[PDB]
DNA sequence: AAACTATGCATGCTCTACTGCTTCTGATCTAGTCGACT
């Protein structure tokens, strides 16, 4: 599809055994960064938000 | 020698405080239902 509603994402290591609070950490460093207008809580392994994309005009 | 007053005792009622036991109430928590999303 060209055109969507929304973006999905599948986030997984190779390695077994370490993506055990993953979500919770890249979450919030992304809040830190100042892009997530909306969290689905604001362990977890599934969330949907509404991101803040400057466009370039 | 008699009357007044200092001293004390015995008892009931009341404020005040303190310690301990029991019960009630505010606060900390899992099941059912509807709804949101994907
Ligand atoms: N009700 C459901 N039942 C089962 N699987 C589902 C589902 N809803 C979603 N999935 C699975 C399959 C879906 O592909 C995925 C989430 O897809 P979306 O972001 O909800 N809709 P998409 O992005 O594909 O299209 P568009 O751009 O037009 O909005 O989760
Ligand atoms: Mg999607």
């Amino acid at each position: 599809k060209l055109q969507g509603h929304d973006v999905d994402f599948l986030i997984t290591h190779p390695k077994e055994g370490q993506e055990a609070g993953l979500l919770p950490r890249v979450m919030c460093r992304l809040q830190d960064q100042g892009l997530i207008l909306y969290h689905q809580h604001q362990a977890f392994e599934r969330s949907f938000c509404i991101f803040r994309l400057p466009q370039p005009p």
